[PDB]
């Protein structure tokens, strides 16, 4: 399969899709450079780019949900059951299990359902080259089209707009034949005059990276350019910076992970689920930190006023009452020391997740549902269960991973 790939995690990809047979097509320059290949002008059967957050890849076009959960084992992966760009039938408002917006009857699936919801506009019959519909008669391009391709495209597409047809041009159009385009603007302006939308949607997936595989990453890129430690990680925040510091004799990613958490204060906690969702928990003060060329670690103070319940411990949160968390990225768990604020230890709650990531003034990490608590000298593996919903979309080595924390954690905390 020919494969596009861009994005920050461009160079670590490349290696493994060549590295597992894929052909690579639509290099840019300094992708050729690296890989000491030719830049191949062909269309790609599939596009692989940085999500929305640049914690995520995601791939459009053939499916290659197969090939990415053997890649990335520690990363949960949401392959969508509904195709992008199919065209779909609504009723209230929604499409199967799913939420849709707008509210249209018949649409064109553009953005998948992530979280239940999917993105809807009005129906396109769409190509590898081309999206077309009844319109006042005008041509659009996709960002990723030089200027020096646009003008073939328009040639292409302007009789179909005297017609009344608007015609988006997709990326890939500008490697195709002319008498491919011509063939696709023919056959899409008769689909879409039948109504006919079927096969027409493509495959869609997410990988929500942990820092273990974003480490794998680094290891990765590091067998082609020079790589630092924490390199995509750090490529959440920063840029040219994270370049600049990798042409240094010893490079170290100390200084650049020193300011994230600048100011020793934490603003949030991104909690983030299986799924994707990205959920902010209180943040507090960091009251000690370390701060090295391959690990940090951390111990962060959260205060809490009058309001519910501490989950997992089921105790009252009061005025004054604080936690005391410690993390760190050598770390699948993070310790929460809950007190009162007379410093009485009311419980304690080790979360279980991937290694805890920097974000400026934030800390993320991918929880694994799963959490041990201790109240007095009960020991607690709880939410066993919700790890078990969760196996489809974590795969079976986050799942075995999991499982052997929560265990190792038990045994520590009843020693
Ligand atoms: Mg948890
Ligand atoms: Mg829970």
């Amino acid at each position: 399969m020919r494969v596009r790939i861009r994005g920050i995690y461009a160079t670590a990809l490349t290696y493994l899709f060549l590295k597992n047979g894929f052909e690579i097509v639509q290099q840019t320059p300094q992708i050729a450079e690296r890989f000491f290949m030719d830049i191949i002008r062909s269309p790609a059967d599939v596009t692989v780019k940085d999500g929305i957050d640049k914690g995520e890849i995601v791939s459009v076009g053939e499916d290659i949900y197969n090939f990415m959960r053997s890649i990335f084992k520690y990363s949960p992966i949401w392959r969508s059951p509904i195709k992008l760009y199919s065209v779909v039938s609504t009723e209230d408002c929604k499409f199967m299990n799913f939420i849709v917006e707008p509210c249209l009857s018949e649409g064109l699936v553009i953005k998948p359902p992530v979280e239940g919801k999917i993105i809807l506009s009005s129906p396109r019959a769409v190509g590898k080259f081309a999206m077309v519909w009844k319109g006042d008669g005008r041509t659009f391009f996709s960002e990723h089209i030089d200027e020096r391709d646009s003008q073939r495209l328009l040639s292409v597409s302007i009789p179909f707009n005297k017609k009344g047809y608007n015609v988006k041009w997709r990326s890939n159009a500008a490697m195709a034949t002319t008498a491919e385009l011509k063939e696709e603007l023919e056959n899409l302006t008769m689909r879409y005059s039948y109504n006919d939308f079927r096969e027409q949607g493509e495959d869609f997936l997410k990988v929500t990276l942990s820092l273990e595989d974003k480490l794998f990453l680094d290891d990765i890129r590091s067998l082609v350019i020079n790589t630092m430690k924490f390199h995509h990680m750090l490529k959440m925040t920063y840029s040219n910076e994270v370049d600049i510091e990798e042409g240094k004799v010893n490079p170290s990613p100390e200084k650049l992970l020193t300011s994230l958490i600048g100011d020793n204060m934490i603003e949030a906690i991104e909690h983030v689920k299986p799924n994707g969702k990205r959920v902010l928990l209180k943040g507090g003060t960091i009251v000690q930190k370390e701060i090295g060329r391959d690990y940090y670690w951390l111990k962060i103070r959260r205060e809490f006023k009058s309001g519910g319940i501490y989950d997992g411990l089921n105790l009252k949160i009061e005025d004054g009452d604080y936690d005391l968390v410690e993390l760190d990225s050598r770390n699948w768990y993070q310790i929460h020391r809950y007190h009162d604020r007379n410093n009485n230890l009311k419980g304690l709650y080790v979360n279980i997740s991937t290694p805890p990531e920097l974000l400026k003034n934030r800390i993320r990490y991918l929880d694994l549902e799963v959490d041990v608590v201790k109240v007095n000298n009960t020991v607690n593996i709880i939410d066993l269960e919700e790890l078990e919903a969760n196996k489809p979309i974590l795969g079976e080595f986050l799942y075995k991973k999991a499982l052997e924390i929560a265990q190792n954690i038990k045994d520590k905390l009843n020693e």
